[PDB]
């Protein structure tokens, strides 16, 4: 789960729609396929919208580079400088010679930055923003000629910005939104002079003027000094598995999966915890009463339970006393389920994305997700697929067979 902090920290959401992102937003996020937010989305996206300056302690595969583009963009385009009195600003005896950023994330490496431009183009298309991004180790001839076609929003890494400001290729007299992302390896690099040489000894609005967030995967005390001196009223959010996991995949028909069930729960040893999900809430109180009038050690949650029975749960499950947890997804959404050697579907969802975040339980190190499938799980097979192969697992002969099928 996600823990923000801070003075009248605004609330988290659950969906995009949630916030006024606006029609240029949401239009790119449907393009963009980003069904629903990620957790570190659902808690920076509407501090940014409110317009409060952000600590987040966050990594990669968190979805941390929309959640500062997504409302940063939004706000953009909701309320940005207005266009002729900006061009008046903008334009030199040359014409536009100097770019003035709205906005500046500032990165470690040409890798990241570039992923971060990538991302943003997603979301600046259709409208009045050009992203762009500069990085050492690359002509600069190339990059001036391409910040004269426009920057917004510019991604750069520190030394190669700096080039740029002494060059009088980039103005920050304007830039009203700041983030830095993995600060922490920044710093590591030797990047900390360089970003107070832009941030602190040049034009750039000061905190409180500008809105600043800073992202790193670790929080040591030069990072949360750095927070201070940079950041103004800041709320501090804390966030708490890809392929450690053996993926089973195996042809199960309803009528024969309880009884699948158990030869899984009887291979099982130790104190191993298992995690067990099922489609529906009536599913999951009638499983756990199969398993325990077989009896097995099982617990069970669901939507439909009240937060003690849920707290009771969790105990047993944790203690391992009843070492088996029946949910349904939506129950298991957002609790501290991790040292979770064995996720089992019993039913498997209609999307893959749900698929991929129930398997990403286990093996936080080895872990095993054994999924039972049988026709009810047609609309998958191609995106199952897909997963398995990218993941090097093995893939049943019958799943690569119905991939291909054009009769049925
Ligand atoms: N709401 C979302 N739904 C699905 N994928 C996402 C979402 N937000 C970010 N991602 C993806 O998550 C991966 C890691 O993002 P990041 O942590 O921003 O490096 C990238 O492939 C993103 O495209």
């Amino acid at each position: 789960m996600v823990e923000a902090t801070g003075n009248n920290c605004p609330p988290h959401i659950e969906s995009f729609s949630d916030v006024e992102m606006g029609e240029i937003i949401m239009g790119n996020i449907e393009l963009t396929r980003y069904t629903r937010p990620t957790p570190v989305q659902k808690h920076a996206i509407p501090i940014i919208k409110e317009k409060r300056d952000l600590m987040a302690c966050a990594q990669t595969g968190s979805g941390k580079t929309a959640a500062f583009l997504l409302p940063i963009l939004s706000q953009i385009y909701s309320d940005g400088p207005g266009e002729a009195l900006r061009a008046m600003k903008e334009n030199g005896r040359y014409g536009r010679r100097k770019q003035y950023p709205i906005s500046l994330v500032l990165a470690p490496t040409r890798e990241l930055a570039v992923q971060i431009y990538e991302e943003a183009r997603k979301f600046s298309y259709r409208s009045r923003v050009r992203p762009c991004v500069v990085y050492g180790g690359a002509d600069i001839g190339q990059q001036i000629r391409d910040l004269e076609r426009g920057c917004h929003l510019l991604v750069a890494t520190p030394g190669r910005l700096v080039d740029m400001m002494e060059r009088g290729k980039i103005g920050l007299d304007f830039c009203k939104y700041l983030v830095l992302d993995e600060a922490d390896r920044m710093l590591d690099m030797g990047f900390e002079p360089q970003i107070r040489r832009i941030v602190e000894q040049d034009t750039m609005p000061p905190k409180g003027v500008r809105h600043t967030m800073m992202f790193s995967a670790t929080f040591p005390k030069e990072i949360q000094m750095l927070a201070r001196d940079f950041l103004d009223e800041y709320i501090f959010l804390a966030v708490g598995t890809s392929e450690n996991i053996t993926q089973k995949v195996v042809w199960v028909e309803e009528s024969d999966k309880r009884s699948f069930l158990l030869d899984l729960l009887n291979a099982t040893g130790k104190d191993s915890l298992t995690l067990v999900f099922v489609e529906t809430k009536k599913g999951a109180d009638s499983l756990e009463d199969f398993l325990y009038h077989e009896g097995y050690a099982c617990t069970s949650i669901h939507g439909d339970r009240s937060q003690r029975d849920r707290e009771e749960a969790l105990h047993q499950f944790r203690s391992g006393k009843s070492p088996i947890l029946v949910a349904t997804a939506v129950a298991a959404r957002g609790l501290d389920i991790s040292n979770v050697k064995h996720v089992i579907n019993f039913d498997l969802p209609s999307d893959i994305e749900e698929y991929v975040h129930r398997i990403g339980r286990t093996g936080r190190n080895l872990g095993l997700a054994t999924s039972f499938f049988n026709e009810r799980n047609i609309n998958i097979t191609k995106d199952l697929l897909d997963l398995l192969v990218e993941a090097k697992q093995e893939v049943p002969s019958w799943l690569e067979n119905m991939a291909y099928e054009h009769h049925y």
